């Protein structure tokens, strides 16, 4: 069901991923988020970047209004985008996300990325020649503002995302730190299991939350289309046939059994309903080591632009 975070709040171990590319109409996010909740999902992952907070927020309020759930049954996550790292922009950004979602609080607010961008109204500020424009921000000052947000009850819990071990220790060793990150949300799948990072997070009681756990949406803007398709993996497919389940269910169950909290995006009613079946079966110890063996040091997200960022975690 849930795992106890280091601030005493509780996070459900299966989460619905709400990101869709801009080519998908905004109305779908409202439709599918209601369906996710209808199928059993209680953890819901959004962000300012996704341009979908209004719709995801309305789906939550929809399912509270019709009596299916109460607000305290729902774990709602947003993320501070990289153009708002400067400490004075953090709380208005969160307050802006609350207003879009028409909620009083988020269950979880994250620094979306350590790679600061130029402040402004543009998600991806690019210079006179189309190159992204970086900013330089001491992320400890950003974290201090995150902590103020938790102390104001605007975020029940705070954490980070796309941080490496070095960027985490910077927070953990900050003088006067008040709140440790409750999680580190990072790319994690059988082709990149992050076992070393996972062990470091366990050592600090930091939850690792896996994104692109099914191999990502393979958007060619960000992912090489000729990379291996995770769900087409023969070991995963052979384990699906063995357990009368499906490659995606295998890949999801793998993370739960390693103590990872796992996200799964789908905008397809039947696949949404299928993913909640992850709680219905068990992987053996022999299957787990076989999935461990698929690790290929492959992060699907690749960008020559962000690779030169003095904050690039890889
Ligand atoms: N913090 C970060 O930097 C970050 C980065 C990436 C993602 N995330 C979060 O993590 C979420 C999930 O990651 P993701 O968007 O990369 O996708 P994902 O969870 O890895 O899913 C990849 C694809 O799998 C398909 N799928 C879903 N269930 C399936 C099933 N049972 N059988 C077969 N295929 C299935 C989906 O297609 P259909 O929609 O057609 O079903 C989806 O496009 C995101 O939505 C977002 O909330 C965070
Ligand atoms: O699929 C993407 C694209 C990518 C991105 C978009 C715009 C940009 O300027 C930089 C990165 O970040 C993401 C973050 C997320 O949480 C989920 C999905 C993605």
């Amino acid at each position: 069901q849930c795992v106890k975070l280091n601030d005493g709040h509780f996070m459900p171990v299966l989460g619905f991923g709400t990101y869709a590319p801009p080519e998908v109409p905004r109305s779908k996010a409202l439709e599918v988020t209601k369906l996710a909740i209808e199928a059993g999902f209680r953890h819901i992952d959004s962000a300012h970047l996704y341009n979908n907070e209004e719709q995801v927020g309305l789906a939550i309020r929809s399912k509270i209004a019709d009596g299916s759930v109460k607000r305290e049954d729902i774990f709602y996550t947003s993320k501070l985008w990289s153009t708002f790292h400067r400490p004075e922009l953090v709380r208005p950004a969160l307050e802006n996300s609350l207003k879009k979602a028409q909620l009083d609080y988020v269950d979880l607010y994250l620094i979306h990325s350590p790679m600061s961008l130029k402040p402004g109204e543009e998600l991806s500020p690019t210079d006179e020649n189309g190159k992204v424009i970086f900013d330089i921000v001491d992320l400890c000052t950003t974290w201090e503002a995150m902590e103020k947000c938790k102390d104001a009850g605007l975020a029940k819990s705070i954490g980070v995302s796309n941080f490496n071990r070095r960027q985490l220790e910077m927070i953990l060793n900050k003088p006067g730190l008040k709140y440790k990150p409750v999680c580190n949300q990072v790319e994690c799948h059988p082709y990149f299991n992050r076992s070393k990072l996972l062990d470091f997070c366990k050592s600090k009681d930091i939850v690792l939350v896996a994104y692109s756990a099914l191999g990502s949406q393979r958007d060619k803007r960000w992912v090489d289309p000729n990379s291996p398709v995770l769900l087409e993996d023969p070991v995963l497919c052979a384990l699906a046939k063995k357990h009368k389940r499906t490659p995606a269910l295998i890949a999801l169950r793998y993370q739960l059994q390693r103590g990872v909290v796992v996200l799964a995006k789908s905008y397809n009613e039947q696949r949404i309903r299928q993913n909640v079946q992850v709680f219905e079966f068990q992987l053996t110890a022999e299957d787990m080591k076989a999935i461990d063996g698929l690790d290929r040091n492959l992060h699907y997200f690749n960008s020559d632009s962000f690779a030169s960022h003095p904050n690039y975690p890889y």
